[PDB]
């Protein structure tokens, strides 16, 4: 894992660029690998479901 963050889902490395990670808990994924958004990181630190829960 040469890059600091890389996506739990695949972590490719390469895809860090739009590799976003979630402020509400440690979990990091692509924008098109999980959450509708694509190539456009979407405004705002998106949070996995599991974490709106706690909120
Ligand atoms: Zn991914
Ligand atoms: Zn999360």
């Amino acid at each position: 894992a040469v890059d600091l963050y890389v996506c739990l889902l695949c972590g490719s490395g390469n895809d860090e660029d739009r590799l976003l990670l979630c402020d509400g808990c440690d979990d990091s994924y692509h924008t098109f690998c999980l959450i509708p958004p694509l190539h456009d990181v979407p405004k705002g630190d998106w949070r996995c479901p599991k974490c709106l829960a706690q909120e």
